[PDB]
């Protein structure tokens, strides 16, 4: 019950980069997280380089522009705005985290399901089996998949 898109096609743009990783793995990262919600959804994600994206991808440190500081290493590792215009479905990665493909540091992967999931309008499961739930914990990449709690909540919000 709290804000969607009232439209199906969803554009994202990425800011800025984090040096923690190169650019490719970046973009595989945040390709593969929208992946995880369209797969059970009617929504479609374009990447834009150039326009007036819905989602920006971003990495910011500390108070970084909004009512949200970061809090350097550990602590929050990111946050994301509801949908909306401007600032609403906005995506924000501390860089004072490590963010990497793997297991070591943070996976960027998994966060960006987590916080994309709150661009698209949902928030936190209790179910902690749910990529929703509040914190952080790396699971096998290659064998992630949404629990059904999360697929309950974001079919209750799109079709
Ligand atoms: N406490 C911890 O274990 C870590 C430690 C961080 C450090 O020191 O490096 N920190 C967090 O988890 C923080 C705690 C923040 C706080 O409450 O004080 N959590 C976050 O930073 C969240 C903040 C948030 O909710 N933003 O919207 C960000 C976050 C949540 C996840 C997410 C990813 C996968 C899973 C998951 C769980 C079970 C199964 C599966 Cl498949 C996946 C569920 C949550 N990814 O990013
Ligand atoms: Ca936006
Ligand atoms: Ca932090
Ligand atoms: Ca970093
Ligand atoms: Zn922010
Ligand atoms: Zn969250």
């Amino acid at each position: 019950m709290g804000p969607v898109w009232r439209k199906h096609y969803i554009t994202y743009r990425i800011n800025n980069y984090t040096p923690d990783m190169n650019r490719e793995d970046v973009d595989y990262a945040i390709r593969k997280a929208f992946q995880v919600w369209s797969n059970v959804t009617p929504l479609k994600f374009s990447k834009i380089n150039t326009g007036m994206a819905d989602i920006l991808v971003v990495f910011a440190r500390g108070a970084h522009g909004d009512d949200h500081a970061f809090d350097g290493k550990g602590g929050i590792l990111a946050h994301a705005f509801g949908p909306g215009s401007g600032i609403g479905g906005d995506a924000h990665f501390d860089e004072d985290e490590f963010w990497t493909t793997h297991s070591g540091g943070t996976n960027l992967f998994l966060t960006a399901v987590h916080e994309i999931g709150h661009s698209l309008g949902l928030g936190h499961s209790s179910d902690p089996k749910a990529v929703m739930f509040p914190t952080y914990k790396y699971v096998d990449i290659n064998t992630f998949r949404l629990s059904a709690d999360d697929i309950r909540g974001i079919q209750s919000l799109y079709g």
